[PDB]
DNA sequence: GGCACTGATCAGG
DNA sequence: GCCTTGATCAGTGCC
């Protein structure tokens, strides 16, 4: 099997240079206002001039303005980013009808049935790269494998605007020599728990005892890295749908008031669906971030369509709930909508 | 024993 | 900050 992965480069921030070239060559920083205070907010990404001095996705915006106060910092567009990811996405689909997209600016294509071998793949990815530049002027990073978490690896490796191939002998050496916290599924509480377990290299899964592995991690992601370091993980494409849309709100400020959260639950209620289209879901949860930033949520889920109606009215059911239950202010409030007909 | 369902967690964009 | 193109866990009700 050959997969071509997609990822688009420093992907919000590039669109904005895109249609506002003279940004091009500053540092750009892509922010998301809260809209609490002056500045507040946190980092959606930089473009690459920017990142290089430390200014990443998800620090704060007052702390990417002292490392470079004189950047320039654009609220987020997403409308906009999603609305050209959604052209780029129709140029993916003329090189296979195997495609699974991924989010905003990622795809795997599964061309199988398209190459004979890896020659062929990156010449093909080559070919990808420069259609989208052509079309829509937006540099991407194309990583090519036997599966989807090595297709992955290899564009994290070529990043920004390359083209990387894994062959079966490096992935041959990636089990024994890639850092087990680089694996794409492996975050930080995970990456903790294996150094503590011993486990450094995917390698290191097949001499551990599974049970151990299985306790501390889970059966789930157990499976998951032994079936990677045994270089037998196959996941086919797959075409991905949407199963939840929601929207929270930062309140001005953090409260337990029913009558002050109303209005704020009320707008995301409406913002979401806008949102949802043309879907009707069945469920329905109400979302609470607390002041240190826990979340807690409660659902309903009806036998019925849910119309706008009912979703104002329930919602105050599940937040009462929310506060009956926990104790602490809230500082966002939402809601989420699933189990679409 | 194991399926179906919930809210919490961990992850990543 | 915000979103899920999220999946999986423990706790439980149930057959
Ligand atoms: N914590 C994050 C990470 C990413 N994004 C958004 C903005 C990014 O532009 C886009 C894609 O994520 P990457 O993680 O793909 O970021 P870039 O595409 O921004 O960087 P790179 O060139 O490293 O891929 O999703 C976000 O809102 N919040
Ligand atoms: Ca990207
Ligand atoms: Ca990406
Ligand atoms: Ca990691």
């Amino acid at each position: 099997m050959i997969v071509l992965f997609v990822d688009f480069d420093y992907f919000y921030a590039q669109v904005e240079e895109v249609l506002n070239p003279s940004l091009k060559g500053k540092p750009v920083v892509v922010c998301v206002f809260s809209g609490r205070f002056e500045d507040s907010g946190a980092v959606a990404t930089a473009n690459y001039e920017a990142r290089k001095f430390g200014v990443k996705a998800g620090i704060p915006i007052v702390e990417a303005k002292k490392i470079l106060p004189n950047a320039v910092y654009l609220p987020m567009r997403k409308e906009v980013y999603q609305q050209v990811s959604s052209r780029i996405m129709n140029l993916l689909r003329e090189y296979s009808e195997k495609i699974e997209i991924a989010s905003i600016d990622e795809a795997y294509l599964d061309i199988s049935d398209k190459v004979r071998d890896y020659r062929e793949a990156y010449n093909l990815g080559l070919e990808i790269k420069n259609k989208i530049l052509e079309k829509e002027k937006i540099t991407v990073t194309v990583g090519i494998s036997k599966n989807k978490v090595f297709a992955k690896i290899a564009a994290d490796m070529a990043k920004p605007n390359g083209i990387k191939v894994i062959d079966d002998e490096e992935v041959k050496r990636l089990i024994r020599e890639l850092d087990i916290a680089d694996v794409p599924g492996i975050g930080n509480i995970t990456a903790e728990k294996l150094k503590k377990l011993g486990i450094n290299k995917l390698v290191d899964t097949l001499s551990i005892e599974f049970d151990k592995l299985k306790g501390m991690i889970g059966e789930a992601k157990a499976k998951y890295l032994i079936s990677l370091a045994r270089d037998e993980y196959n996941e086919p494409i797959r075409t991905r749908v949407r199963k939840s849309i929601g929207r929270i709100v930062t309140m001005k400020r953090n409260s337990r008031n029913l009558e002050e959260i109303k209005p704020y639950l009320f707008r995301a209620i409406e913002e979401s669906y806008y949102k949802l289209d043309k879907r009707i879901p069945k469920a329905i949860h109400v979302v609470a971030v607390t002041e240190d930033l826990d979340i807690v949520s409660r659902g309903r889920t009806f036998p019925h369509g849910i119309s706008k109606e009912t979703a104002y009215s329930e919602s105050v059911k599940l937040l009462q709930k929310i506060l009956e239950e926990d104790e602490r202010k809230i500082r966002r409030i939402g809601v989420r909508f699933s189990k679409f007909i």
